DNA sequence: AAAA
């Protein structure tokens, strides 16, 4: 029996139901834009469960026993089986608001509010936005427009590895015992991504050393002429606070959102313009004792993380977030040195990172 | 808005 929870399913990158899930993902994204959280969640859970199937749906009978497939979703599946297309997803792809919101938020520094603002001002193209003489842009948006073509092109694995080398070389310069781990999609086996994410932790660093590392590393890159954009968010981490009860938990660790200048020479690929590429990089610094919780949170996918936290609360009376695991019955925080220990605390079979593509 |  297929579980309703992504944390009790193995979801690998061989999706046999891309025809259905691409349509469901479009409908979920449109519901996010239309602020319909409930309908968004229903399409996300249906898309997630189909992604886990070891075979393609080729008839309605194949959906028997699959959870998270309501009547609305089953009508969409039926329509795709009928002529290989989703009329519902096709209408979203041709909607002017949907097209504008996708296009505008593809700019680094542009979220839902700015995209809505520009749409209601009558803008439909990035060319008209960039060349407007009345619009005022944030420093994040200026970087987003300046490096747009590089940021919209997918980061591949040779580039992600080249970035890992740069991160490790910079980090060990100030903290030689630091452990740097690539997280996100690349850790789940993806060939491409919009960015490269890293978790940094040090077993011997002090509270002050931990705080100063991201400042030291970015100043070093600024001196090297590699820092194209930098925003450091200070830690709001609380050592003894209970984990988040929220559906989508906030991360309180010190982090930075960067744009790095990646020289082509540092990339060992099969394959060149200006000779460098702008790469979005995120760095997270966490206390050594919380490294397993942070790794599990930053590895994703977003759906796998939502279901882990939902399962912990509803099935185990536990509270899980990127910083800790709390047992409400035993009234104790549960320690973990690895992700495997977190899964064992939760009574779950271990799900490999490449199996968390929910 | 930056976030898996
Ligand atoms: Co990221
Ligand atoms: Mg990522
Ligand atoms: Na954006």
């Amino acid at each position: 029996k297929i579980s309703q929870y992504a944390c009790q399913r193995r979801t690998t990158l061989n999706n046999y139901n891309q025809l259905f899930t691409d349509a469901l993902d479009i409908l979920a994204e449109n519901d996010e834009l239309r602020e319909n959280e409930g309908s968004c969640l229903a399409f996300m859970r249906a898309s997630s469960v189909l992604k886990s199937l070891p075979f393609p749906i080729t008839s309605m009978k194949d959906t028997e026993g699959i959870p998270c497939l309501g009547d609305k979703v089953k009508s969409i599946i039926e329509g795709i089986i009928e002529d290989g297309e989703s009329s519902e997803a096709k209408a979203v792809l041709n909607d002017e608001r949907y097209k504008s919101f996708k296009l505008f938020t593809s700019v680094f520094g542009v979220g839902l509010k700015t995209a809505e603002k520009w749409f209601r001002m009558g803008f439909r193209t990035l060319s008209k936005i960039q060349s407007d003489k009345s619009l005022r842009f944030t420093q994040m948006q200026k970087a987003g427009f300046l490096y747009y073509e590089d940021l919209v092109s997918c980061v591949n694995r040779p580039e992600a590895e080249a970035v890992s080398m740069l991160v490790k070389e910079a980090v060990v310069t100030f903290l030689p015992d630091a452990l740097v781990t690539m997280t996100g999609g690349f850790r789940r086996g993806k060939m491409t991504g919009h960015d490269v994410d890293f978790l940094i932790t040090s077993p011997e660093a002090t509270e002050d050393e931990e705080q100063q590392l991201l400042h030291k590393v970015t100043d070093f890159w600024k001196q090297q002429g590699l820092l194209l954009y930098c925003d450091i968010l200070e830690s709001t981490f609380e050592k003894f606070k209970q984990p988040s009860r929220k559906v989508d938990a906030l991360d309180h660790f010190q982090k930075c959102f960067l744009i790095l200048k990646l020289d082509h020479g540092r990339v060992h690929s099969e394959k060149e313009g200006k000779g460098w590429k702008a790469i979005r990089v995120d760095l997270v610094m966490c206390p050594y004792d919380r490294r397993a919780f942070a790794l599990l949170g930053w590895t994703g996918s977003r759906q796998f993380e939502r279901d882990l936290r939902r399962y912990a609360t509803h099935e185990r009376k536990m509270m899980l977030d990127n910083h800790a695991l709390y047992d409400r019955t035993k009234r104790v925080f549960l320690e973990a040195e690895s992700e495997e220990e977190i899964f064992a605390h939760l009574g779950l079979d271990y799900i490999e990172p490449w199996e968390r593509n929910a």
